[PDB]
């Protein structure tokens, strides 16, 4: 019920499909604003620090390799209930489970290459935004 900010990443698979515009438009048409944005190529160090909470998760090694395999677009989205709204529009992490009409349903091929990242909580949103943006840039 508040005006929140959350992090979105358009992963290397969506960039290669050239669906950055369609995905950004999904957020803009659904009550969110892109208030910060840059295209970049993550180093391994960047990717391991960003996903440090998952270092012992079994998907870690494959996750890092995929996330440095090509450039991404990182964005801060702003709007009412932004953290929850972003997750609703992305759909289930796994495209095979995502509801029709979500980003992962529309643009993702596998759970390993599932088009977008979004912060899963308000606490993670704070750290993830701060990882990519100095506060003067927002």
């Amino acid at each position: 019920h508040m005006k929140q900010r959350t992090l979105s990443i358009i992963k290397p698979d969506a960039l290669k499909k050239k669906v950055v515009g369609k995905i950004i438009d999904r957020f803009e048409s659904n009550g969110l604003e892109v208030i910060a944005m840059k295209r970049l190529h993550l180093s391994v160090k960047d990717a391991e620090n960003f996903y440090a909470i998952h270092r012992e998760r079994p998907f870690f090694k494959d996750l890092i390799e995929f996330m440095v395999s090509g450039p991404v677009v990182v964005m801060v989205l702003e709007g009412k209930d932004a953290v929850a709204k972003n997750r609703d529009l992305m759909g289930a992490t796994d495209p095979k489970l995502a509801q029709k009409g979500t980003i992962r349903a529309d643009f993702a091929e596998s759970i390993d290459a599932n088009a977008v990242h979004g912060s899963d909580s308000l606490e993670n949103a704070h750290n993830e935004i701060a990882f990519f943006f100095a506060a003067r840039d927002l």
